[PDB]
This record gives structure tokens, C-alpha cells and sequence, in this order.
């Protein structure tokens, strides 16, 4: 119930929402069927449209008009945005030359530059170039301010998950808005763009910017807008709020446009019908900037022009149907379209089998345009698992395609030519970022970055302390003239031990054998020096990683590699080695095929054992430093130390061996040397964070040797590839991966072929940021470089995507 019989007189677009059954006059009242009887009349004026004309100049104020051209309109804050242009001979903002904004130039009473966030739905990155001729206001913001060539959305590349990620700095698995529609099995309820369910605050986790601002005494405009409020009225409303008294005026404002997404769905991303919506959004930017310039705020406000995701060509005829794969298609519920999520139609059904559903969907047709995954097996870079609203079964759909349950679902809803929701690495899903104002840099291009980073920046722009989030604060300092944020390295929690030779061979009963008893004063001092860390500056180029949790570990030095060996997990946490452009690949000699050697620096009780591997018929082992890349036949013996061994499924060893034998050397050749840091990851509860020992669900049979869920590598070289990795004077270049440690290669449909036909494709799919590895390991990398910490934070957030240009 609402008693809608009160009035909006003097309350139009009030900032504080009043509680039922009192009637409302705020920008959301329409959506709730709760506005006062006179809201349309008083608050949604439309008479005479949105522009001043010559004949309206200096008119007698008529309070019925949409906006005003009367002399008193500047005082009242309610002129048409072009008033000064038409009636006072001023120029439109877009026609002014651009001039550096070195300091904020704000009216008296402004305590800080306001932030206006102008969000555009479906605004694909390449619109900036391709629509440049029809978007002069946007193109001015872009060339004069700070811009990226594109901004990476979060997965799924849908509207609500991305807008709410922009507001919170959180992955959708953390904020809870995991799709445009979602079912919560605990609420037994579904969230959709339509209807009232989305209104309940129970769906919306984290702390969005408006709440962060309010808690810290910074006032915030409403970020949600009722769809029927036209754009011109949203702009006028922002400009009116900006004219409020100092104690009442918000410092942060949001404008949202449903375009170009709305037309993009109908016409495709580059349909000829798309020119007009781009012109119309540009005109709305023009209105805002002219409006700001009238209020003398155009060199005071920081403006962010940001999109939520792009748009791809997608038609009804490119739909894969599940009824073409499954027989029990009526026992499932599918969230369809540009991603798939499958769950049981009934929870009272104990004969529903996720395993058999997955198998019936795997590599079934040679051209198949989707891939099924258990959610925990999805690429870690998607961060799309740790929420009860994400179904166990996930389908990653190829760009340009849809998935649906049955044909009747498509014709009983061709409508559409565009859609979005695909993997956030896809070029067509990339969106835009422009920042313009006194706190942003002038005429500056920044590298592409992820939208999860922007919350920290918007907090910096507002003098706010951000709530805990998934951004890496400091990684976008290079966007800002001032207000940076001064990041500092996390303190190391565990310091390493440096063990010497402490154990005789015969103290070990590891059930290991090696053919290594072949017997010089020149080269015995030499080997001693190597074990003490003589070559460490060659193989550890950026300092040892810091361990950020409490544990017991040893640094072990070798001629060819250095490692941080965990006495708790019985294996290295990290192994670091450099491979120069000139390095040679060798074989594992025949006599050394099954060689594993006790490490006399490490106790029998903190070592793995070969017997466990012999007894575990599913589990084999591999090595973190590859024996193929030994510097000499003598150094090769170090590669077979028990302290370099890790548990590996035979299926995974195919992947790993190819990476180590072929790919590392290829990268060293291409990049002029590489430094590699490799190691295990344990994430059995799929939360993206390092497992404690008591979370491990799988051990090597009859041992305390834990089985990794993933293996990582971070591959660093010089950005200036004329300099070798080990003698690099300037910025660095990195690519990294987090490979799932799986007992089959069901994910790679061509895995029956030679590794040269599928391994690198798998690794590319599982590309990662250094920061993703840091969360999963509790390690902190690049502790000792000649580069600024802000720069290193940018480096740690980089993702190598392997998309074309
Ligand atoms: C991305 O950034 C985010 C933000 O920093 C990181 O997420 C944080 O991760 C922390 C560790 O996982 C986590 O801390 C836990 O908080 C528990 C209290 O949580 C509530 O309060 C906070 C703060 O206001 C709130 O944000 C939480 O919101 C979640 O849940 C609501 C619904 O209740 C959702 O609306 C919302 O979207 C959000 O959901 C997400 O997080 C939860 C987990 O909290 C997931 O389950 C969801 O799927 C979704 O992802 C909560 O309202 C606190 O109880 C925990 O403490 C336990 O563990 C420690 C171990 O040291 C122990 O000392 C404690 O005693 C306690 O153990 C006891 O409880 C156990 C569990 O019930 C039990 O088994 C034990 O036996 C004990 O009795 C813990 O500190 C923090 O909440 C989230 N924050 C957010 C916003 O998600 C995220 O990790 C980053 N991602 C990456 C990859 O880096
Ligand atoms: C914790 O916060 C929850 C809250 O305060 N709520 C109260 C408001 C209620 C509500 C009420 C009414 C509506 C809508 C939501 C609603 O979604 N639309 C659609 C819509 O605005 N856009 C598509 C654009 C949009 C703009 C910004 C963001 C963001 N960040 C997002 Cl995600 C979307 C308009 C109608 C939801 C719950
Ligand atoms: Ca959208
Ligand atoms: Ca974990
Ligand atoms: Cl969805
Ligand atoms: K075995
Ligand atoms: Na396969
Ligand atoms: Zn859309």
C-alpha cells in the first residue's frame, strides 16, 4: 500500500527517499508504483521541449516549461542547457579549445571537485574510433582527458554484474549479482531485469560507492534511474542538484544511458541504425557539459565516461540446442543465451547426475560452439565460482553464438542481431573509459585495465577510504594528476630458513633411486658456491617472493634455479629460474628417467617419497625446474632432487612436459630470455584464495603429500626486448597462467593429437594476472626491482589476452 494522496510540491527529485505509506517524489518512485498523484505534473514537465530558442530569450518565467530561458534561470539553477549559448552569445563547450585543468576551478563553497559518472550501456570499445565522426563531445573528453584504448569488463559481460562491479570494485561472485538473471537456491527466488524481486536488498552485497560516500559524510546522488525518466530530465536534475546549498548538495552523481545497448541488440553492433543512438548519446554529453559550463563547473567537476560491456553479432540461427545433446532435457533448467548455467529441474530428484550431463555435452560435435565446465574448473581469471547463485554446471559459449535448451525456447519467447555476456577477454565485449577533469591527467593515454579497479579511483577522487574490494589500489595511480594513493608493499610474515648440508644419504628411506654415483678441486668449490647462492642474481631477478602468512619454509639454491621449499606442504611454494635466448634444450638421459634424489639439506620427515607415487596408481610426479633446461649434465642432477618434485596426473604431465621442453625455450627465443617462477596452487573451496592445510581434500595415496588444484607460472622479460631478461634497465613485460591440474584432458577436444596442436591453446585459455596468483598463493612478487611500486602494481594487474589487435 501507498496513500499516494500527498504532494511533490517543493520535493521534485528529493534526495532522501521517504518510507511508505507516504508518497515519494524521488527518481525511483515510478518503478515502485509509489509516486505522489502530482509527480508527473510537477516533476516531469515537458512543455516547450529542452532547448532555448532566440524568441524565448529573457521571457517571463512560466513554471510549466521543461526548462527556462528567463533572466532569473541561472539563479534558480534551471535554465535549458543551451541558454547561455542561444541567449548570451556563449560557445558550446565542444567548440572551445581544450585547455589543461591544472587545478580545480570551483565556485565558492565547493569543498572538493564533484564526481559525475556517465555510464553507457553496451558501448563497445571500438565505437570510439568507428563512431568518432558523430560523437564530437565524447571525442573531446577522450582526447583532452585521460583515456584507455579499452576497458575490460567482468564475466559475465552482462549489464547488472558490470554496473554493480563498477560501483563496488568486487567480482560478481563476491557482490552477488552474478548474472542479469539468477536463481538463489536458498531464497528459492529468481532475480530478473523485470519485476519487483530485484528491489530486495538481499541480492546486493558489498558496499557500493554511494554507501561508502554516505558513511564518510560525503553526500551522493541516486545511481539507479526509473526508465521512463527521459535523458534530458536526468541531466537537468543533476544540474539542479548541483545548485543546491553547500550543506545539501551531493558530491557524487550518476547518469545512466540504456543506449547504445538497446539498439545494438536489435541491429547488431555496427548496424546502420547504430549511428543515431551514438549521435544521441553525444548530444546528451553536450547538454551536460554546456550545463556545467553555465554553472562555471566545467573546470571543477571530474567526469567519468564509462561503459559496462560491448556488443557482438549474434543471430537466432547461431543457436546450439541442448536437446541435440541430451535425452533427459526435461530434467534440467538452463539459464540460456551467451553463457549457459544448468541445474536440476527438481532438488527432490536424487537421480540427477552432473557428471553424466557434463559428459553428454563434452566434445560431442566437431564444430561445437560451447564448452561445458564444472564451475571450479572454469579459468581462474574469470573469478566465477564462489557463490551459491552460480550453478555447478557452466557453459562457456563461443562469441557470436547462443545456447538454448530446446528449439521451442527460441521461437516461443528473428528478433535480435546483437548480444553480449561472453568471456570478458573477447574483443567485442571490451568497453570504454574516459576520465576528464582537474584530478585526471591531461591528454594522456593509459593502458587497458579492468573495471574492478575503478572503485578505488572513484574513492580517491572523493577523498574516501574504499571498502575492502578486488581492485589493487595504486595500480591506476597513473590515471591521476593528484590524489594518487600511496601504496606500500605488504610486510613479509614468514622469514625463510637457509639450510646447509644436515643429513647423510642413509638417513632417508624414501624408496627413491637414482643412477648418480660417478665421481676435482676446481669444480668442488664451484658446486659449493652454487649451493650457497652464487648464481642467485641470475635466477632470482626481482627478489625472493615474500610469504604473507605464517609457515615454515626453506630457501634452496642451485646452479640453475632457486626455490622456496615448504616444510608444511612438502614441496616448493615457488621455483625461480632464468632461461637466456641462447640456452639449449637437452633430454632427460636414459639412465636418469626414474631418478629422484634425497636432498641432504632437508629432513627425511619434511620430504616427499617415491613409494607413495608407486602405490598411487592415479598419481605420478613432475618437476618444477625442468631437467630439459639444465645448464650442464652435472647441474641436471639438481633437477631430480626430491625437493623439486610435485604430484602430477599423467594427463597433466602431457601439458607440463610440453610447456617445459618446448614452450619455455620458445618464449626465451621470442622475448630475449625469460625469467620463470612456477609453483603449485591449492584452491579446493574455489574461493580464489590460498587454502590452509586443513582445506586440502586430496593427498597422494597414503601420504601427507597434498595434491595441487592448479600449477602456475609467471614469465617475465624486458619490455625493451633488445635487452636480455637478465640485464633489463627499464619496464618489464609479463605473461602468466594458472593451469588446472586435471586427471584428464576432456577440456581440450583435440588432446588425442600431438601436444603442439592443443597445449598452447589450453595455456592461453588459462592466462592469468600476477595478482590472481598472489591471492591463490599468499606470495608477493617483484619485491626488488628498479621500478616504482605503482608501476609494479600495474604490471601485477596486466592480463595477456591473446586476442587479435
Ligand atoms: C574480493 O574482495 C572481497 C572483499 O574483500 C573478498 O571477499 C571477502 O573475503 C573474506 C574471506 O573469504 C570474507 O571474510 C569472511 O567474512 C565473514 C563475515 O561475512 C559477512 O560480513 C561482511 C562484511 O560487512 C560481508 O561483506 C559479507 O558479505 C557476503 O555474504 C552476503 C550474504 O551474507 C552477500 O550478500 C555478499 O555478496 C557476500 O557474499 C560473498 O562472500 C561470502 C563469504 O563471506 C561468500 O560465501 C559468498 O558466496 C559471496 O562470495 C558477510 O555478510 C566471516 O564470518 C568469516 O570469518 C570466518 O573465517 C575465519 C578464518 O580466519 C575465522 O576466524 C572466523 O571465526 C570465521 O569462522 C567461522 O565461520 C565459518 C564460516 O561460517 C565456520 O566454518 C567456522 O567454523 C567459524 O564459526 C570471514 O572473515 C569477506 O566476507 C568477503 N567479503 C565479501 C564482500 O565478499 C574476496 O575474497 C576477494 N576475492 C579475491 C579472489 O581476492
Ligand atoms: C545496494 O543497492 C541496492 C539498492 O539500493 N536498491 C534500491 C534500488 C533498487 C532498484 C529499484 C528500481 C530500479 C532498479 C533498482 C534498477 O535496477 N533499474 C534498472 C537500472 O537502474 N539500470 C539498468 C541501470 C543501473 C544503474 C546503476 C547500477 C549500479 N550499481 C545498476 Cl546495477 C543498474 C531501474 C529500476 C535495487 C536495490
Ligand atoms: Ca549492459
Ligand atoms: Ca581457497
Ligand atoms: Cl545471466
Ligand atoms: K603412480
Ligand atoms: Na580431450
Ligand atoms: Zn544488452
Amino acid at each position: 500500500w501507498t496513500a499516494t494522496s500527498g504532494s511533490c510540491k517543493g520535493r521534485c527529485f528529493e534526495l532522501q527517499e521517504v518510507g511508505p505509506p507516504d508518497c515519494r517524489c524521488d527518481n525511483l518512485c515510478k518503478s515502485y508504483s509509489s509516486c505522489c498523484h502530482d509527480f508527473d505534473e510537477l516533476c516531469l514537465k515537458t512543455a516547450r521541449g529542452w532547448e532555448c530558442t532566440k524568441d524565448r530569450c529573457g521571457e517571463v518565467r512560466n513554471e510549466e516549461n521543461a526548462c527556462h530561458c528567463s533572466e532569473d534561470c541561472l539563479s534558480r539553477g534551471d535554465c535549458c542547457t543551451n541558454y547561455q549559448v542561444v541567449c548570451k552569445g556563449e560557445s558550446h563547450w565542444v567548440d572551445d579549445d581544450c585547455e589543461e585543468i591544472k587545478v580545480p576551478e570551483c565556485p565558492a563553497g565547493f569543498v572538493r571537485p564533484p564526481l559525475i559518472i556517465f555510464s553507457v550501456d553496451g558501448f563497445r570499445a571500438s565505437y570510439m574510433k568507428k563512431g568518432s565522426k558523430v560523437m564530437p563531445n565524447i571525442e573531446k573528453l577522450r582526447s583532452c582527458g585521460t583515456h584507455a584504448p579499452y576497458m575490460r569488463p567482468v564475466y559475465p559481460t552482462k549489464t547488472f554484474p558490470n554496473l554493480y562491479t563498477l560501483a563496488t570494485g568486487l567480482y560478481p561472485e563476491s557482490h552477488g549479482i552474478v548474472g542479469n538473471s539468477m536463481y538463489d537456491p536458498v531464497f528459492d527466488a529468481s532475480f530478473h531485469l523485470r519485476g519487483r524481486e530485484k528491489f530486495n536488498h538481499r541480492w546486493w552485497g558489498g558496499q557500493p560507492l554511494w554507501i561508502t560516500a554516505t558513511k564518510q559524510g560525503v553526500r551522493a546522488g541516486t545511481f539507479f534511474w526509473s526508465v521512463s525518466i527521459p535523458h534530458e530530465r536526468r541531466i537537468l536534475t543533476i544540474l539542479q542538484w548541483l545548485s543546491l546549498p553547500d550543506n545539501e548538495r551531493p558530491s557524487v552523481y550518476a547518469f545512466y544511458s540504456e543506449q547504445p545497448d538497446f539498439s545494438g541488440h536489435k541491429y547488431g553492433p555496427f548496424g546502420p541504425e547504430m549511428t543515431n543512438p551514438l549521435r544521441e548519446i553525444d548530444k546528451t554529453v553536450g547538454q551536460l557539459m554546456d550545463g556545467l559550463k553555465q554553472l562555471r563547473l566545467h573546470r571543477c567537476v571530474n567526469v567519468i565516461f564509462v561503459g559496462d560491456h560491448g556488443m557482438e553479432d549474434v543471430t537466432c540461427d547461431r543457436t546450439e540446442f541442448l536437446s541435440n545433446y541430451l535425452t533427459n532435457v526435461d530434467d534440467i533448467t538452463l539459464v540460456p543465451g551467451t553463457l549457459g548455467r544448468i541445474r536440476a529441474k527438481s532438488i527432490n530428484n536424487s537421480k540427477y547426475d552432473p557428471k553424466t550431463i557434463i559428459a553428454a555435452l563434452t566434445c560431442k560435435k566437431p564444430d561445437q560452439h560451447f564448452k561445458p565446465y564444472m564451475k571450479q574448473h572454469l579459468p581462474k581469471r574469470l573469478h566465477y565460482a564462489n557463490n551459491r547463485r552460480i550453478e555447478d554446471i557452466h557453459l562457456l559459449v563461443d562469441r557470436r553464438w547462443h545456447v538454448a535448451r530446446k528449439p521451442l525456447d527460441v521461437y516461443k519467447k528473428c528478433f535480435f542481431q546483437g548480444d553480449h555476456g561472453f568471456d570478458n577477454k573477447v574483443n567485442s565485449m571490451q568497453t570504454v573509459f574516459v576520465g576528464y577533469g582537474p584530478t585526471f591527467k591531461y591528454r594522456t593515454k593509459v593502458p587497458p585495465f579492468e573495471n574492478i579497479e575503478l572503485y578505488n579511483v572513484m574513492c580517491d577522487l572523493l577523498g574516501l577510504k574504499p571498502a575492502p574490494n578486488n581492485g589493487t589500489h595504486g595500480s591506476l595511480n597513473h590515471l591521476l594528476r593528484t590524489n594518487t594513493f600511496r601504496p606500500t608493499m605488504p610486510d613479509e610474515v614468514s622469514r625463510p630458513n637457509y639450510p646447509g648440508i644436515m643429513y647423510l644419504q642413509s638417513e632417508f628411506d624414501l624408496g627413491c633411486t637414482c643412477d648418480d654415483k660417478v665421481e676435482n678441486k676446481l669444480e668442488e668449490l664451484n658446486k659449493r658456491l652454487h649451493t650457497k647462492g652464487s648464481t642467485k642474481e641470475r635466477h632470482l631477478l626481482y627478489g625472493r617472493p615474500a610469504v604473507l602468512y605464517r609457515t615454515s619454509y626453506d630457501i634452496l639454491y642451485h646452479t640453475d634455479f632457486e626455490s622456496g621449499y615448504s616444510e608444511i606442504f612438502l614441496m616448493p611454494l615457488w621455483t625461480s629460474y632464468t632461461i637466456s635466448k641462447q640456452a639449449e634444450v637437452s633430454s632427460i638421459p636414459e639412465h636418469l628417467t626414474n631418478c629422484v634424489r634425497p636432498d641432504v639439506r632437508v629432513s627425511p620427515g619434511f620430504s616427499q617419497n617415491c613409494l607413495a607415487y608407486k602405490n598411487d596408481k592415479q598419481m605420478s610426479y613432475g618437476f618444477l625446474f625442468p631437467p630439459y633446461l639444465s645448464s650442464s649434465p652435472e647441474a641436471k642432477y639438481d633437477a631430480f632432487l626430491v625437493t623439486n618434485m610435485v604430484p602430477m596426473y599423467p594427463a597433466f604431465k602431457r601439458v607440463w612436459a610440453y610447456f617445459q621442453r618446448v614452450l619455455v625455450k620458445k618464449y626465451a627465443s621470442e622475448r630475449n630470455g625469460v625469467n620463470v617462477i612456477s609453483g603449485p596452487i591449492f584452491d579446493y573451496n574455489y574461493d580464489g584464495l590460498r587454502d590452509t592445510e586443513d582445506e586440502i581434500k586430496q593427498y597422494v595415496e597414503g601420504s601427507s603429500i597434498p595434491v595441487p588444484t592448479h600449477y602456475y607460472s609467471i614469465i617475465t622479460s624486458c619490455l625493451d626486448f633488445t635487452q636480455p631478461a637478465d640485464k633489463c634497465d627499464g619496464p618489464l613485460s609479463v605473461s602468466s597462467f594458472i593451469l588446472p591440474h586435471r586427471p584428464d584432458n576432456d577440456e581440450s577436444c583435440n588432446s588425442s593429437e600431438d601436444e603442439s596442436k592443443w597445449v598452447e591453446e589450453l595455456m592461453k585459455m588459462h592466462t592469468a594476472r600476477v595478482r590472481d596468483i598472489e591471492h591463490l598463493t599468499g606470495l608477493d612478487f617483484y619485491r626488488k626491482t628498479s621500478r616504482s611500486y605503482s608501476e609494479i602494481l600495474t604490471l601485477k594487474t596486466y592480463l595477456h589476452t591473446y586476442e587479435s589487435e
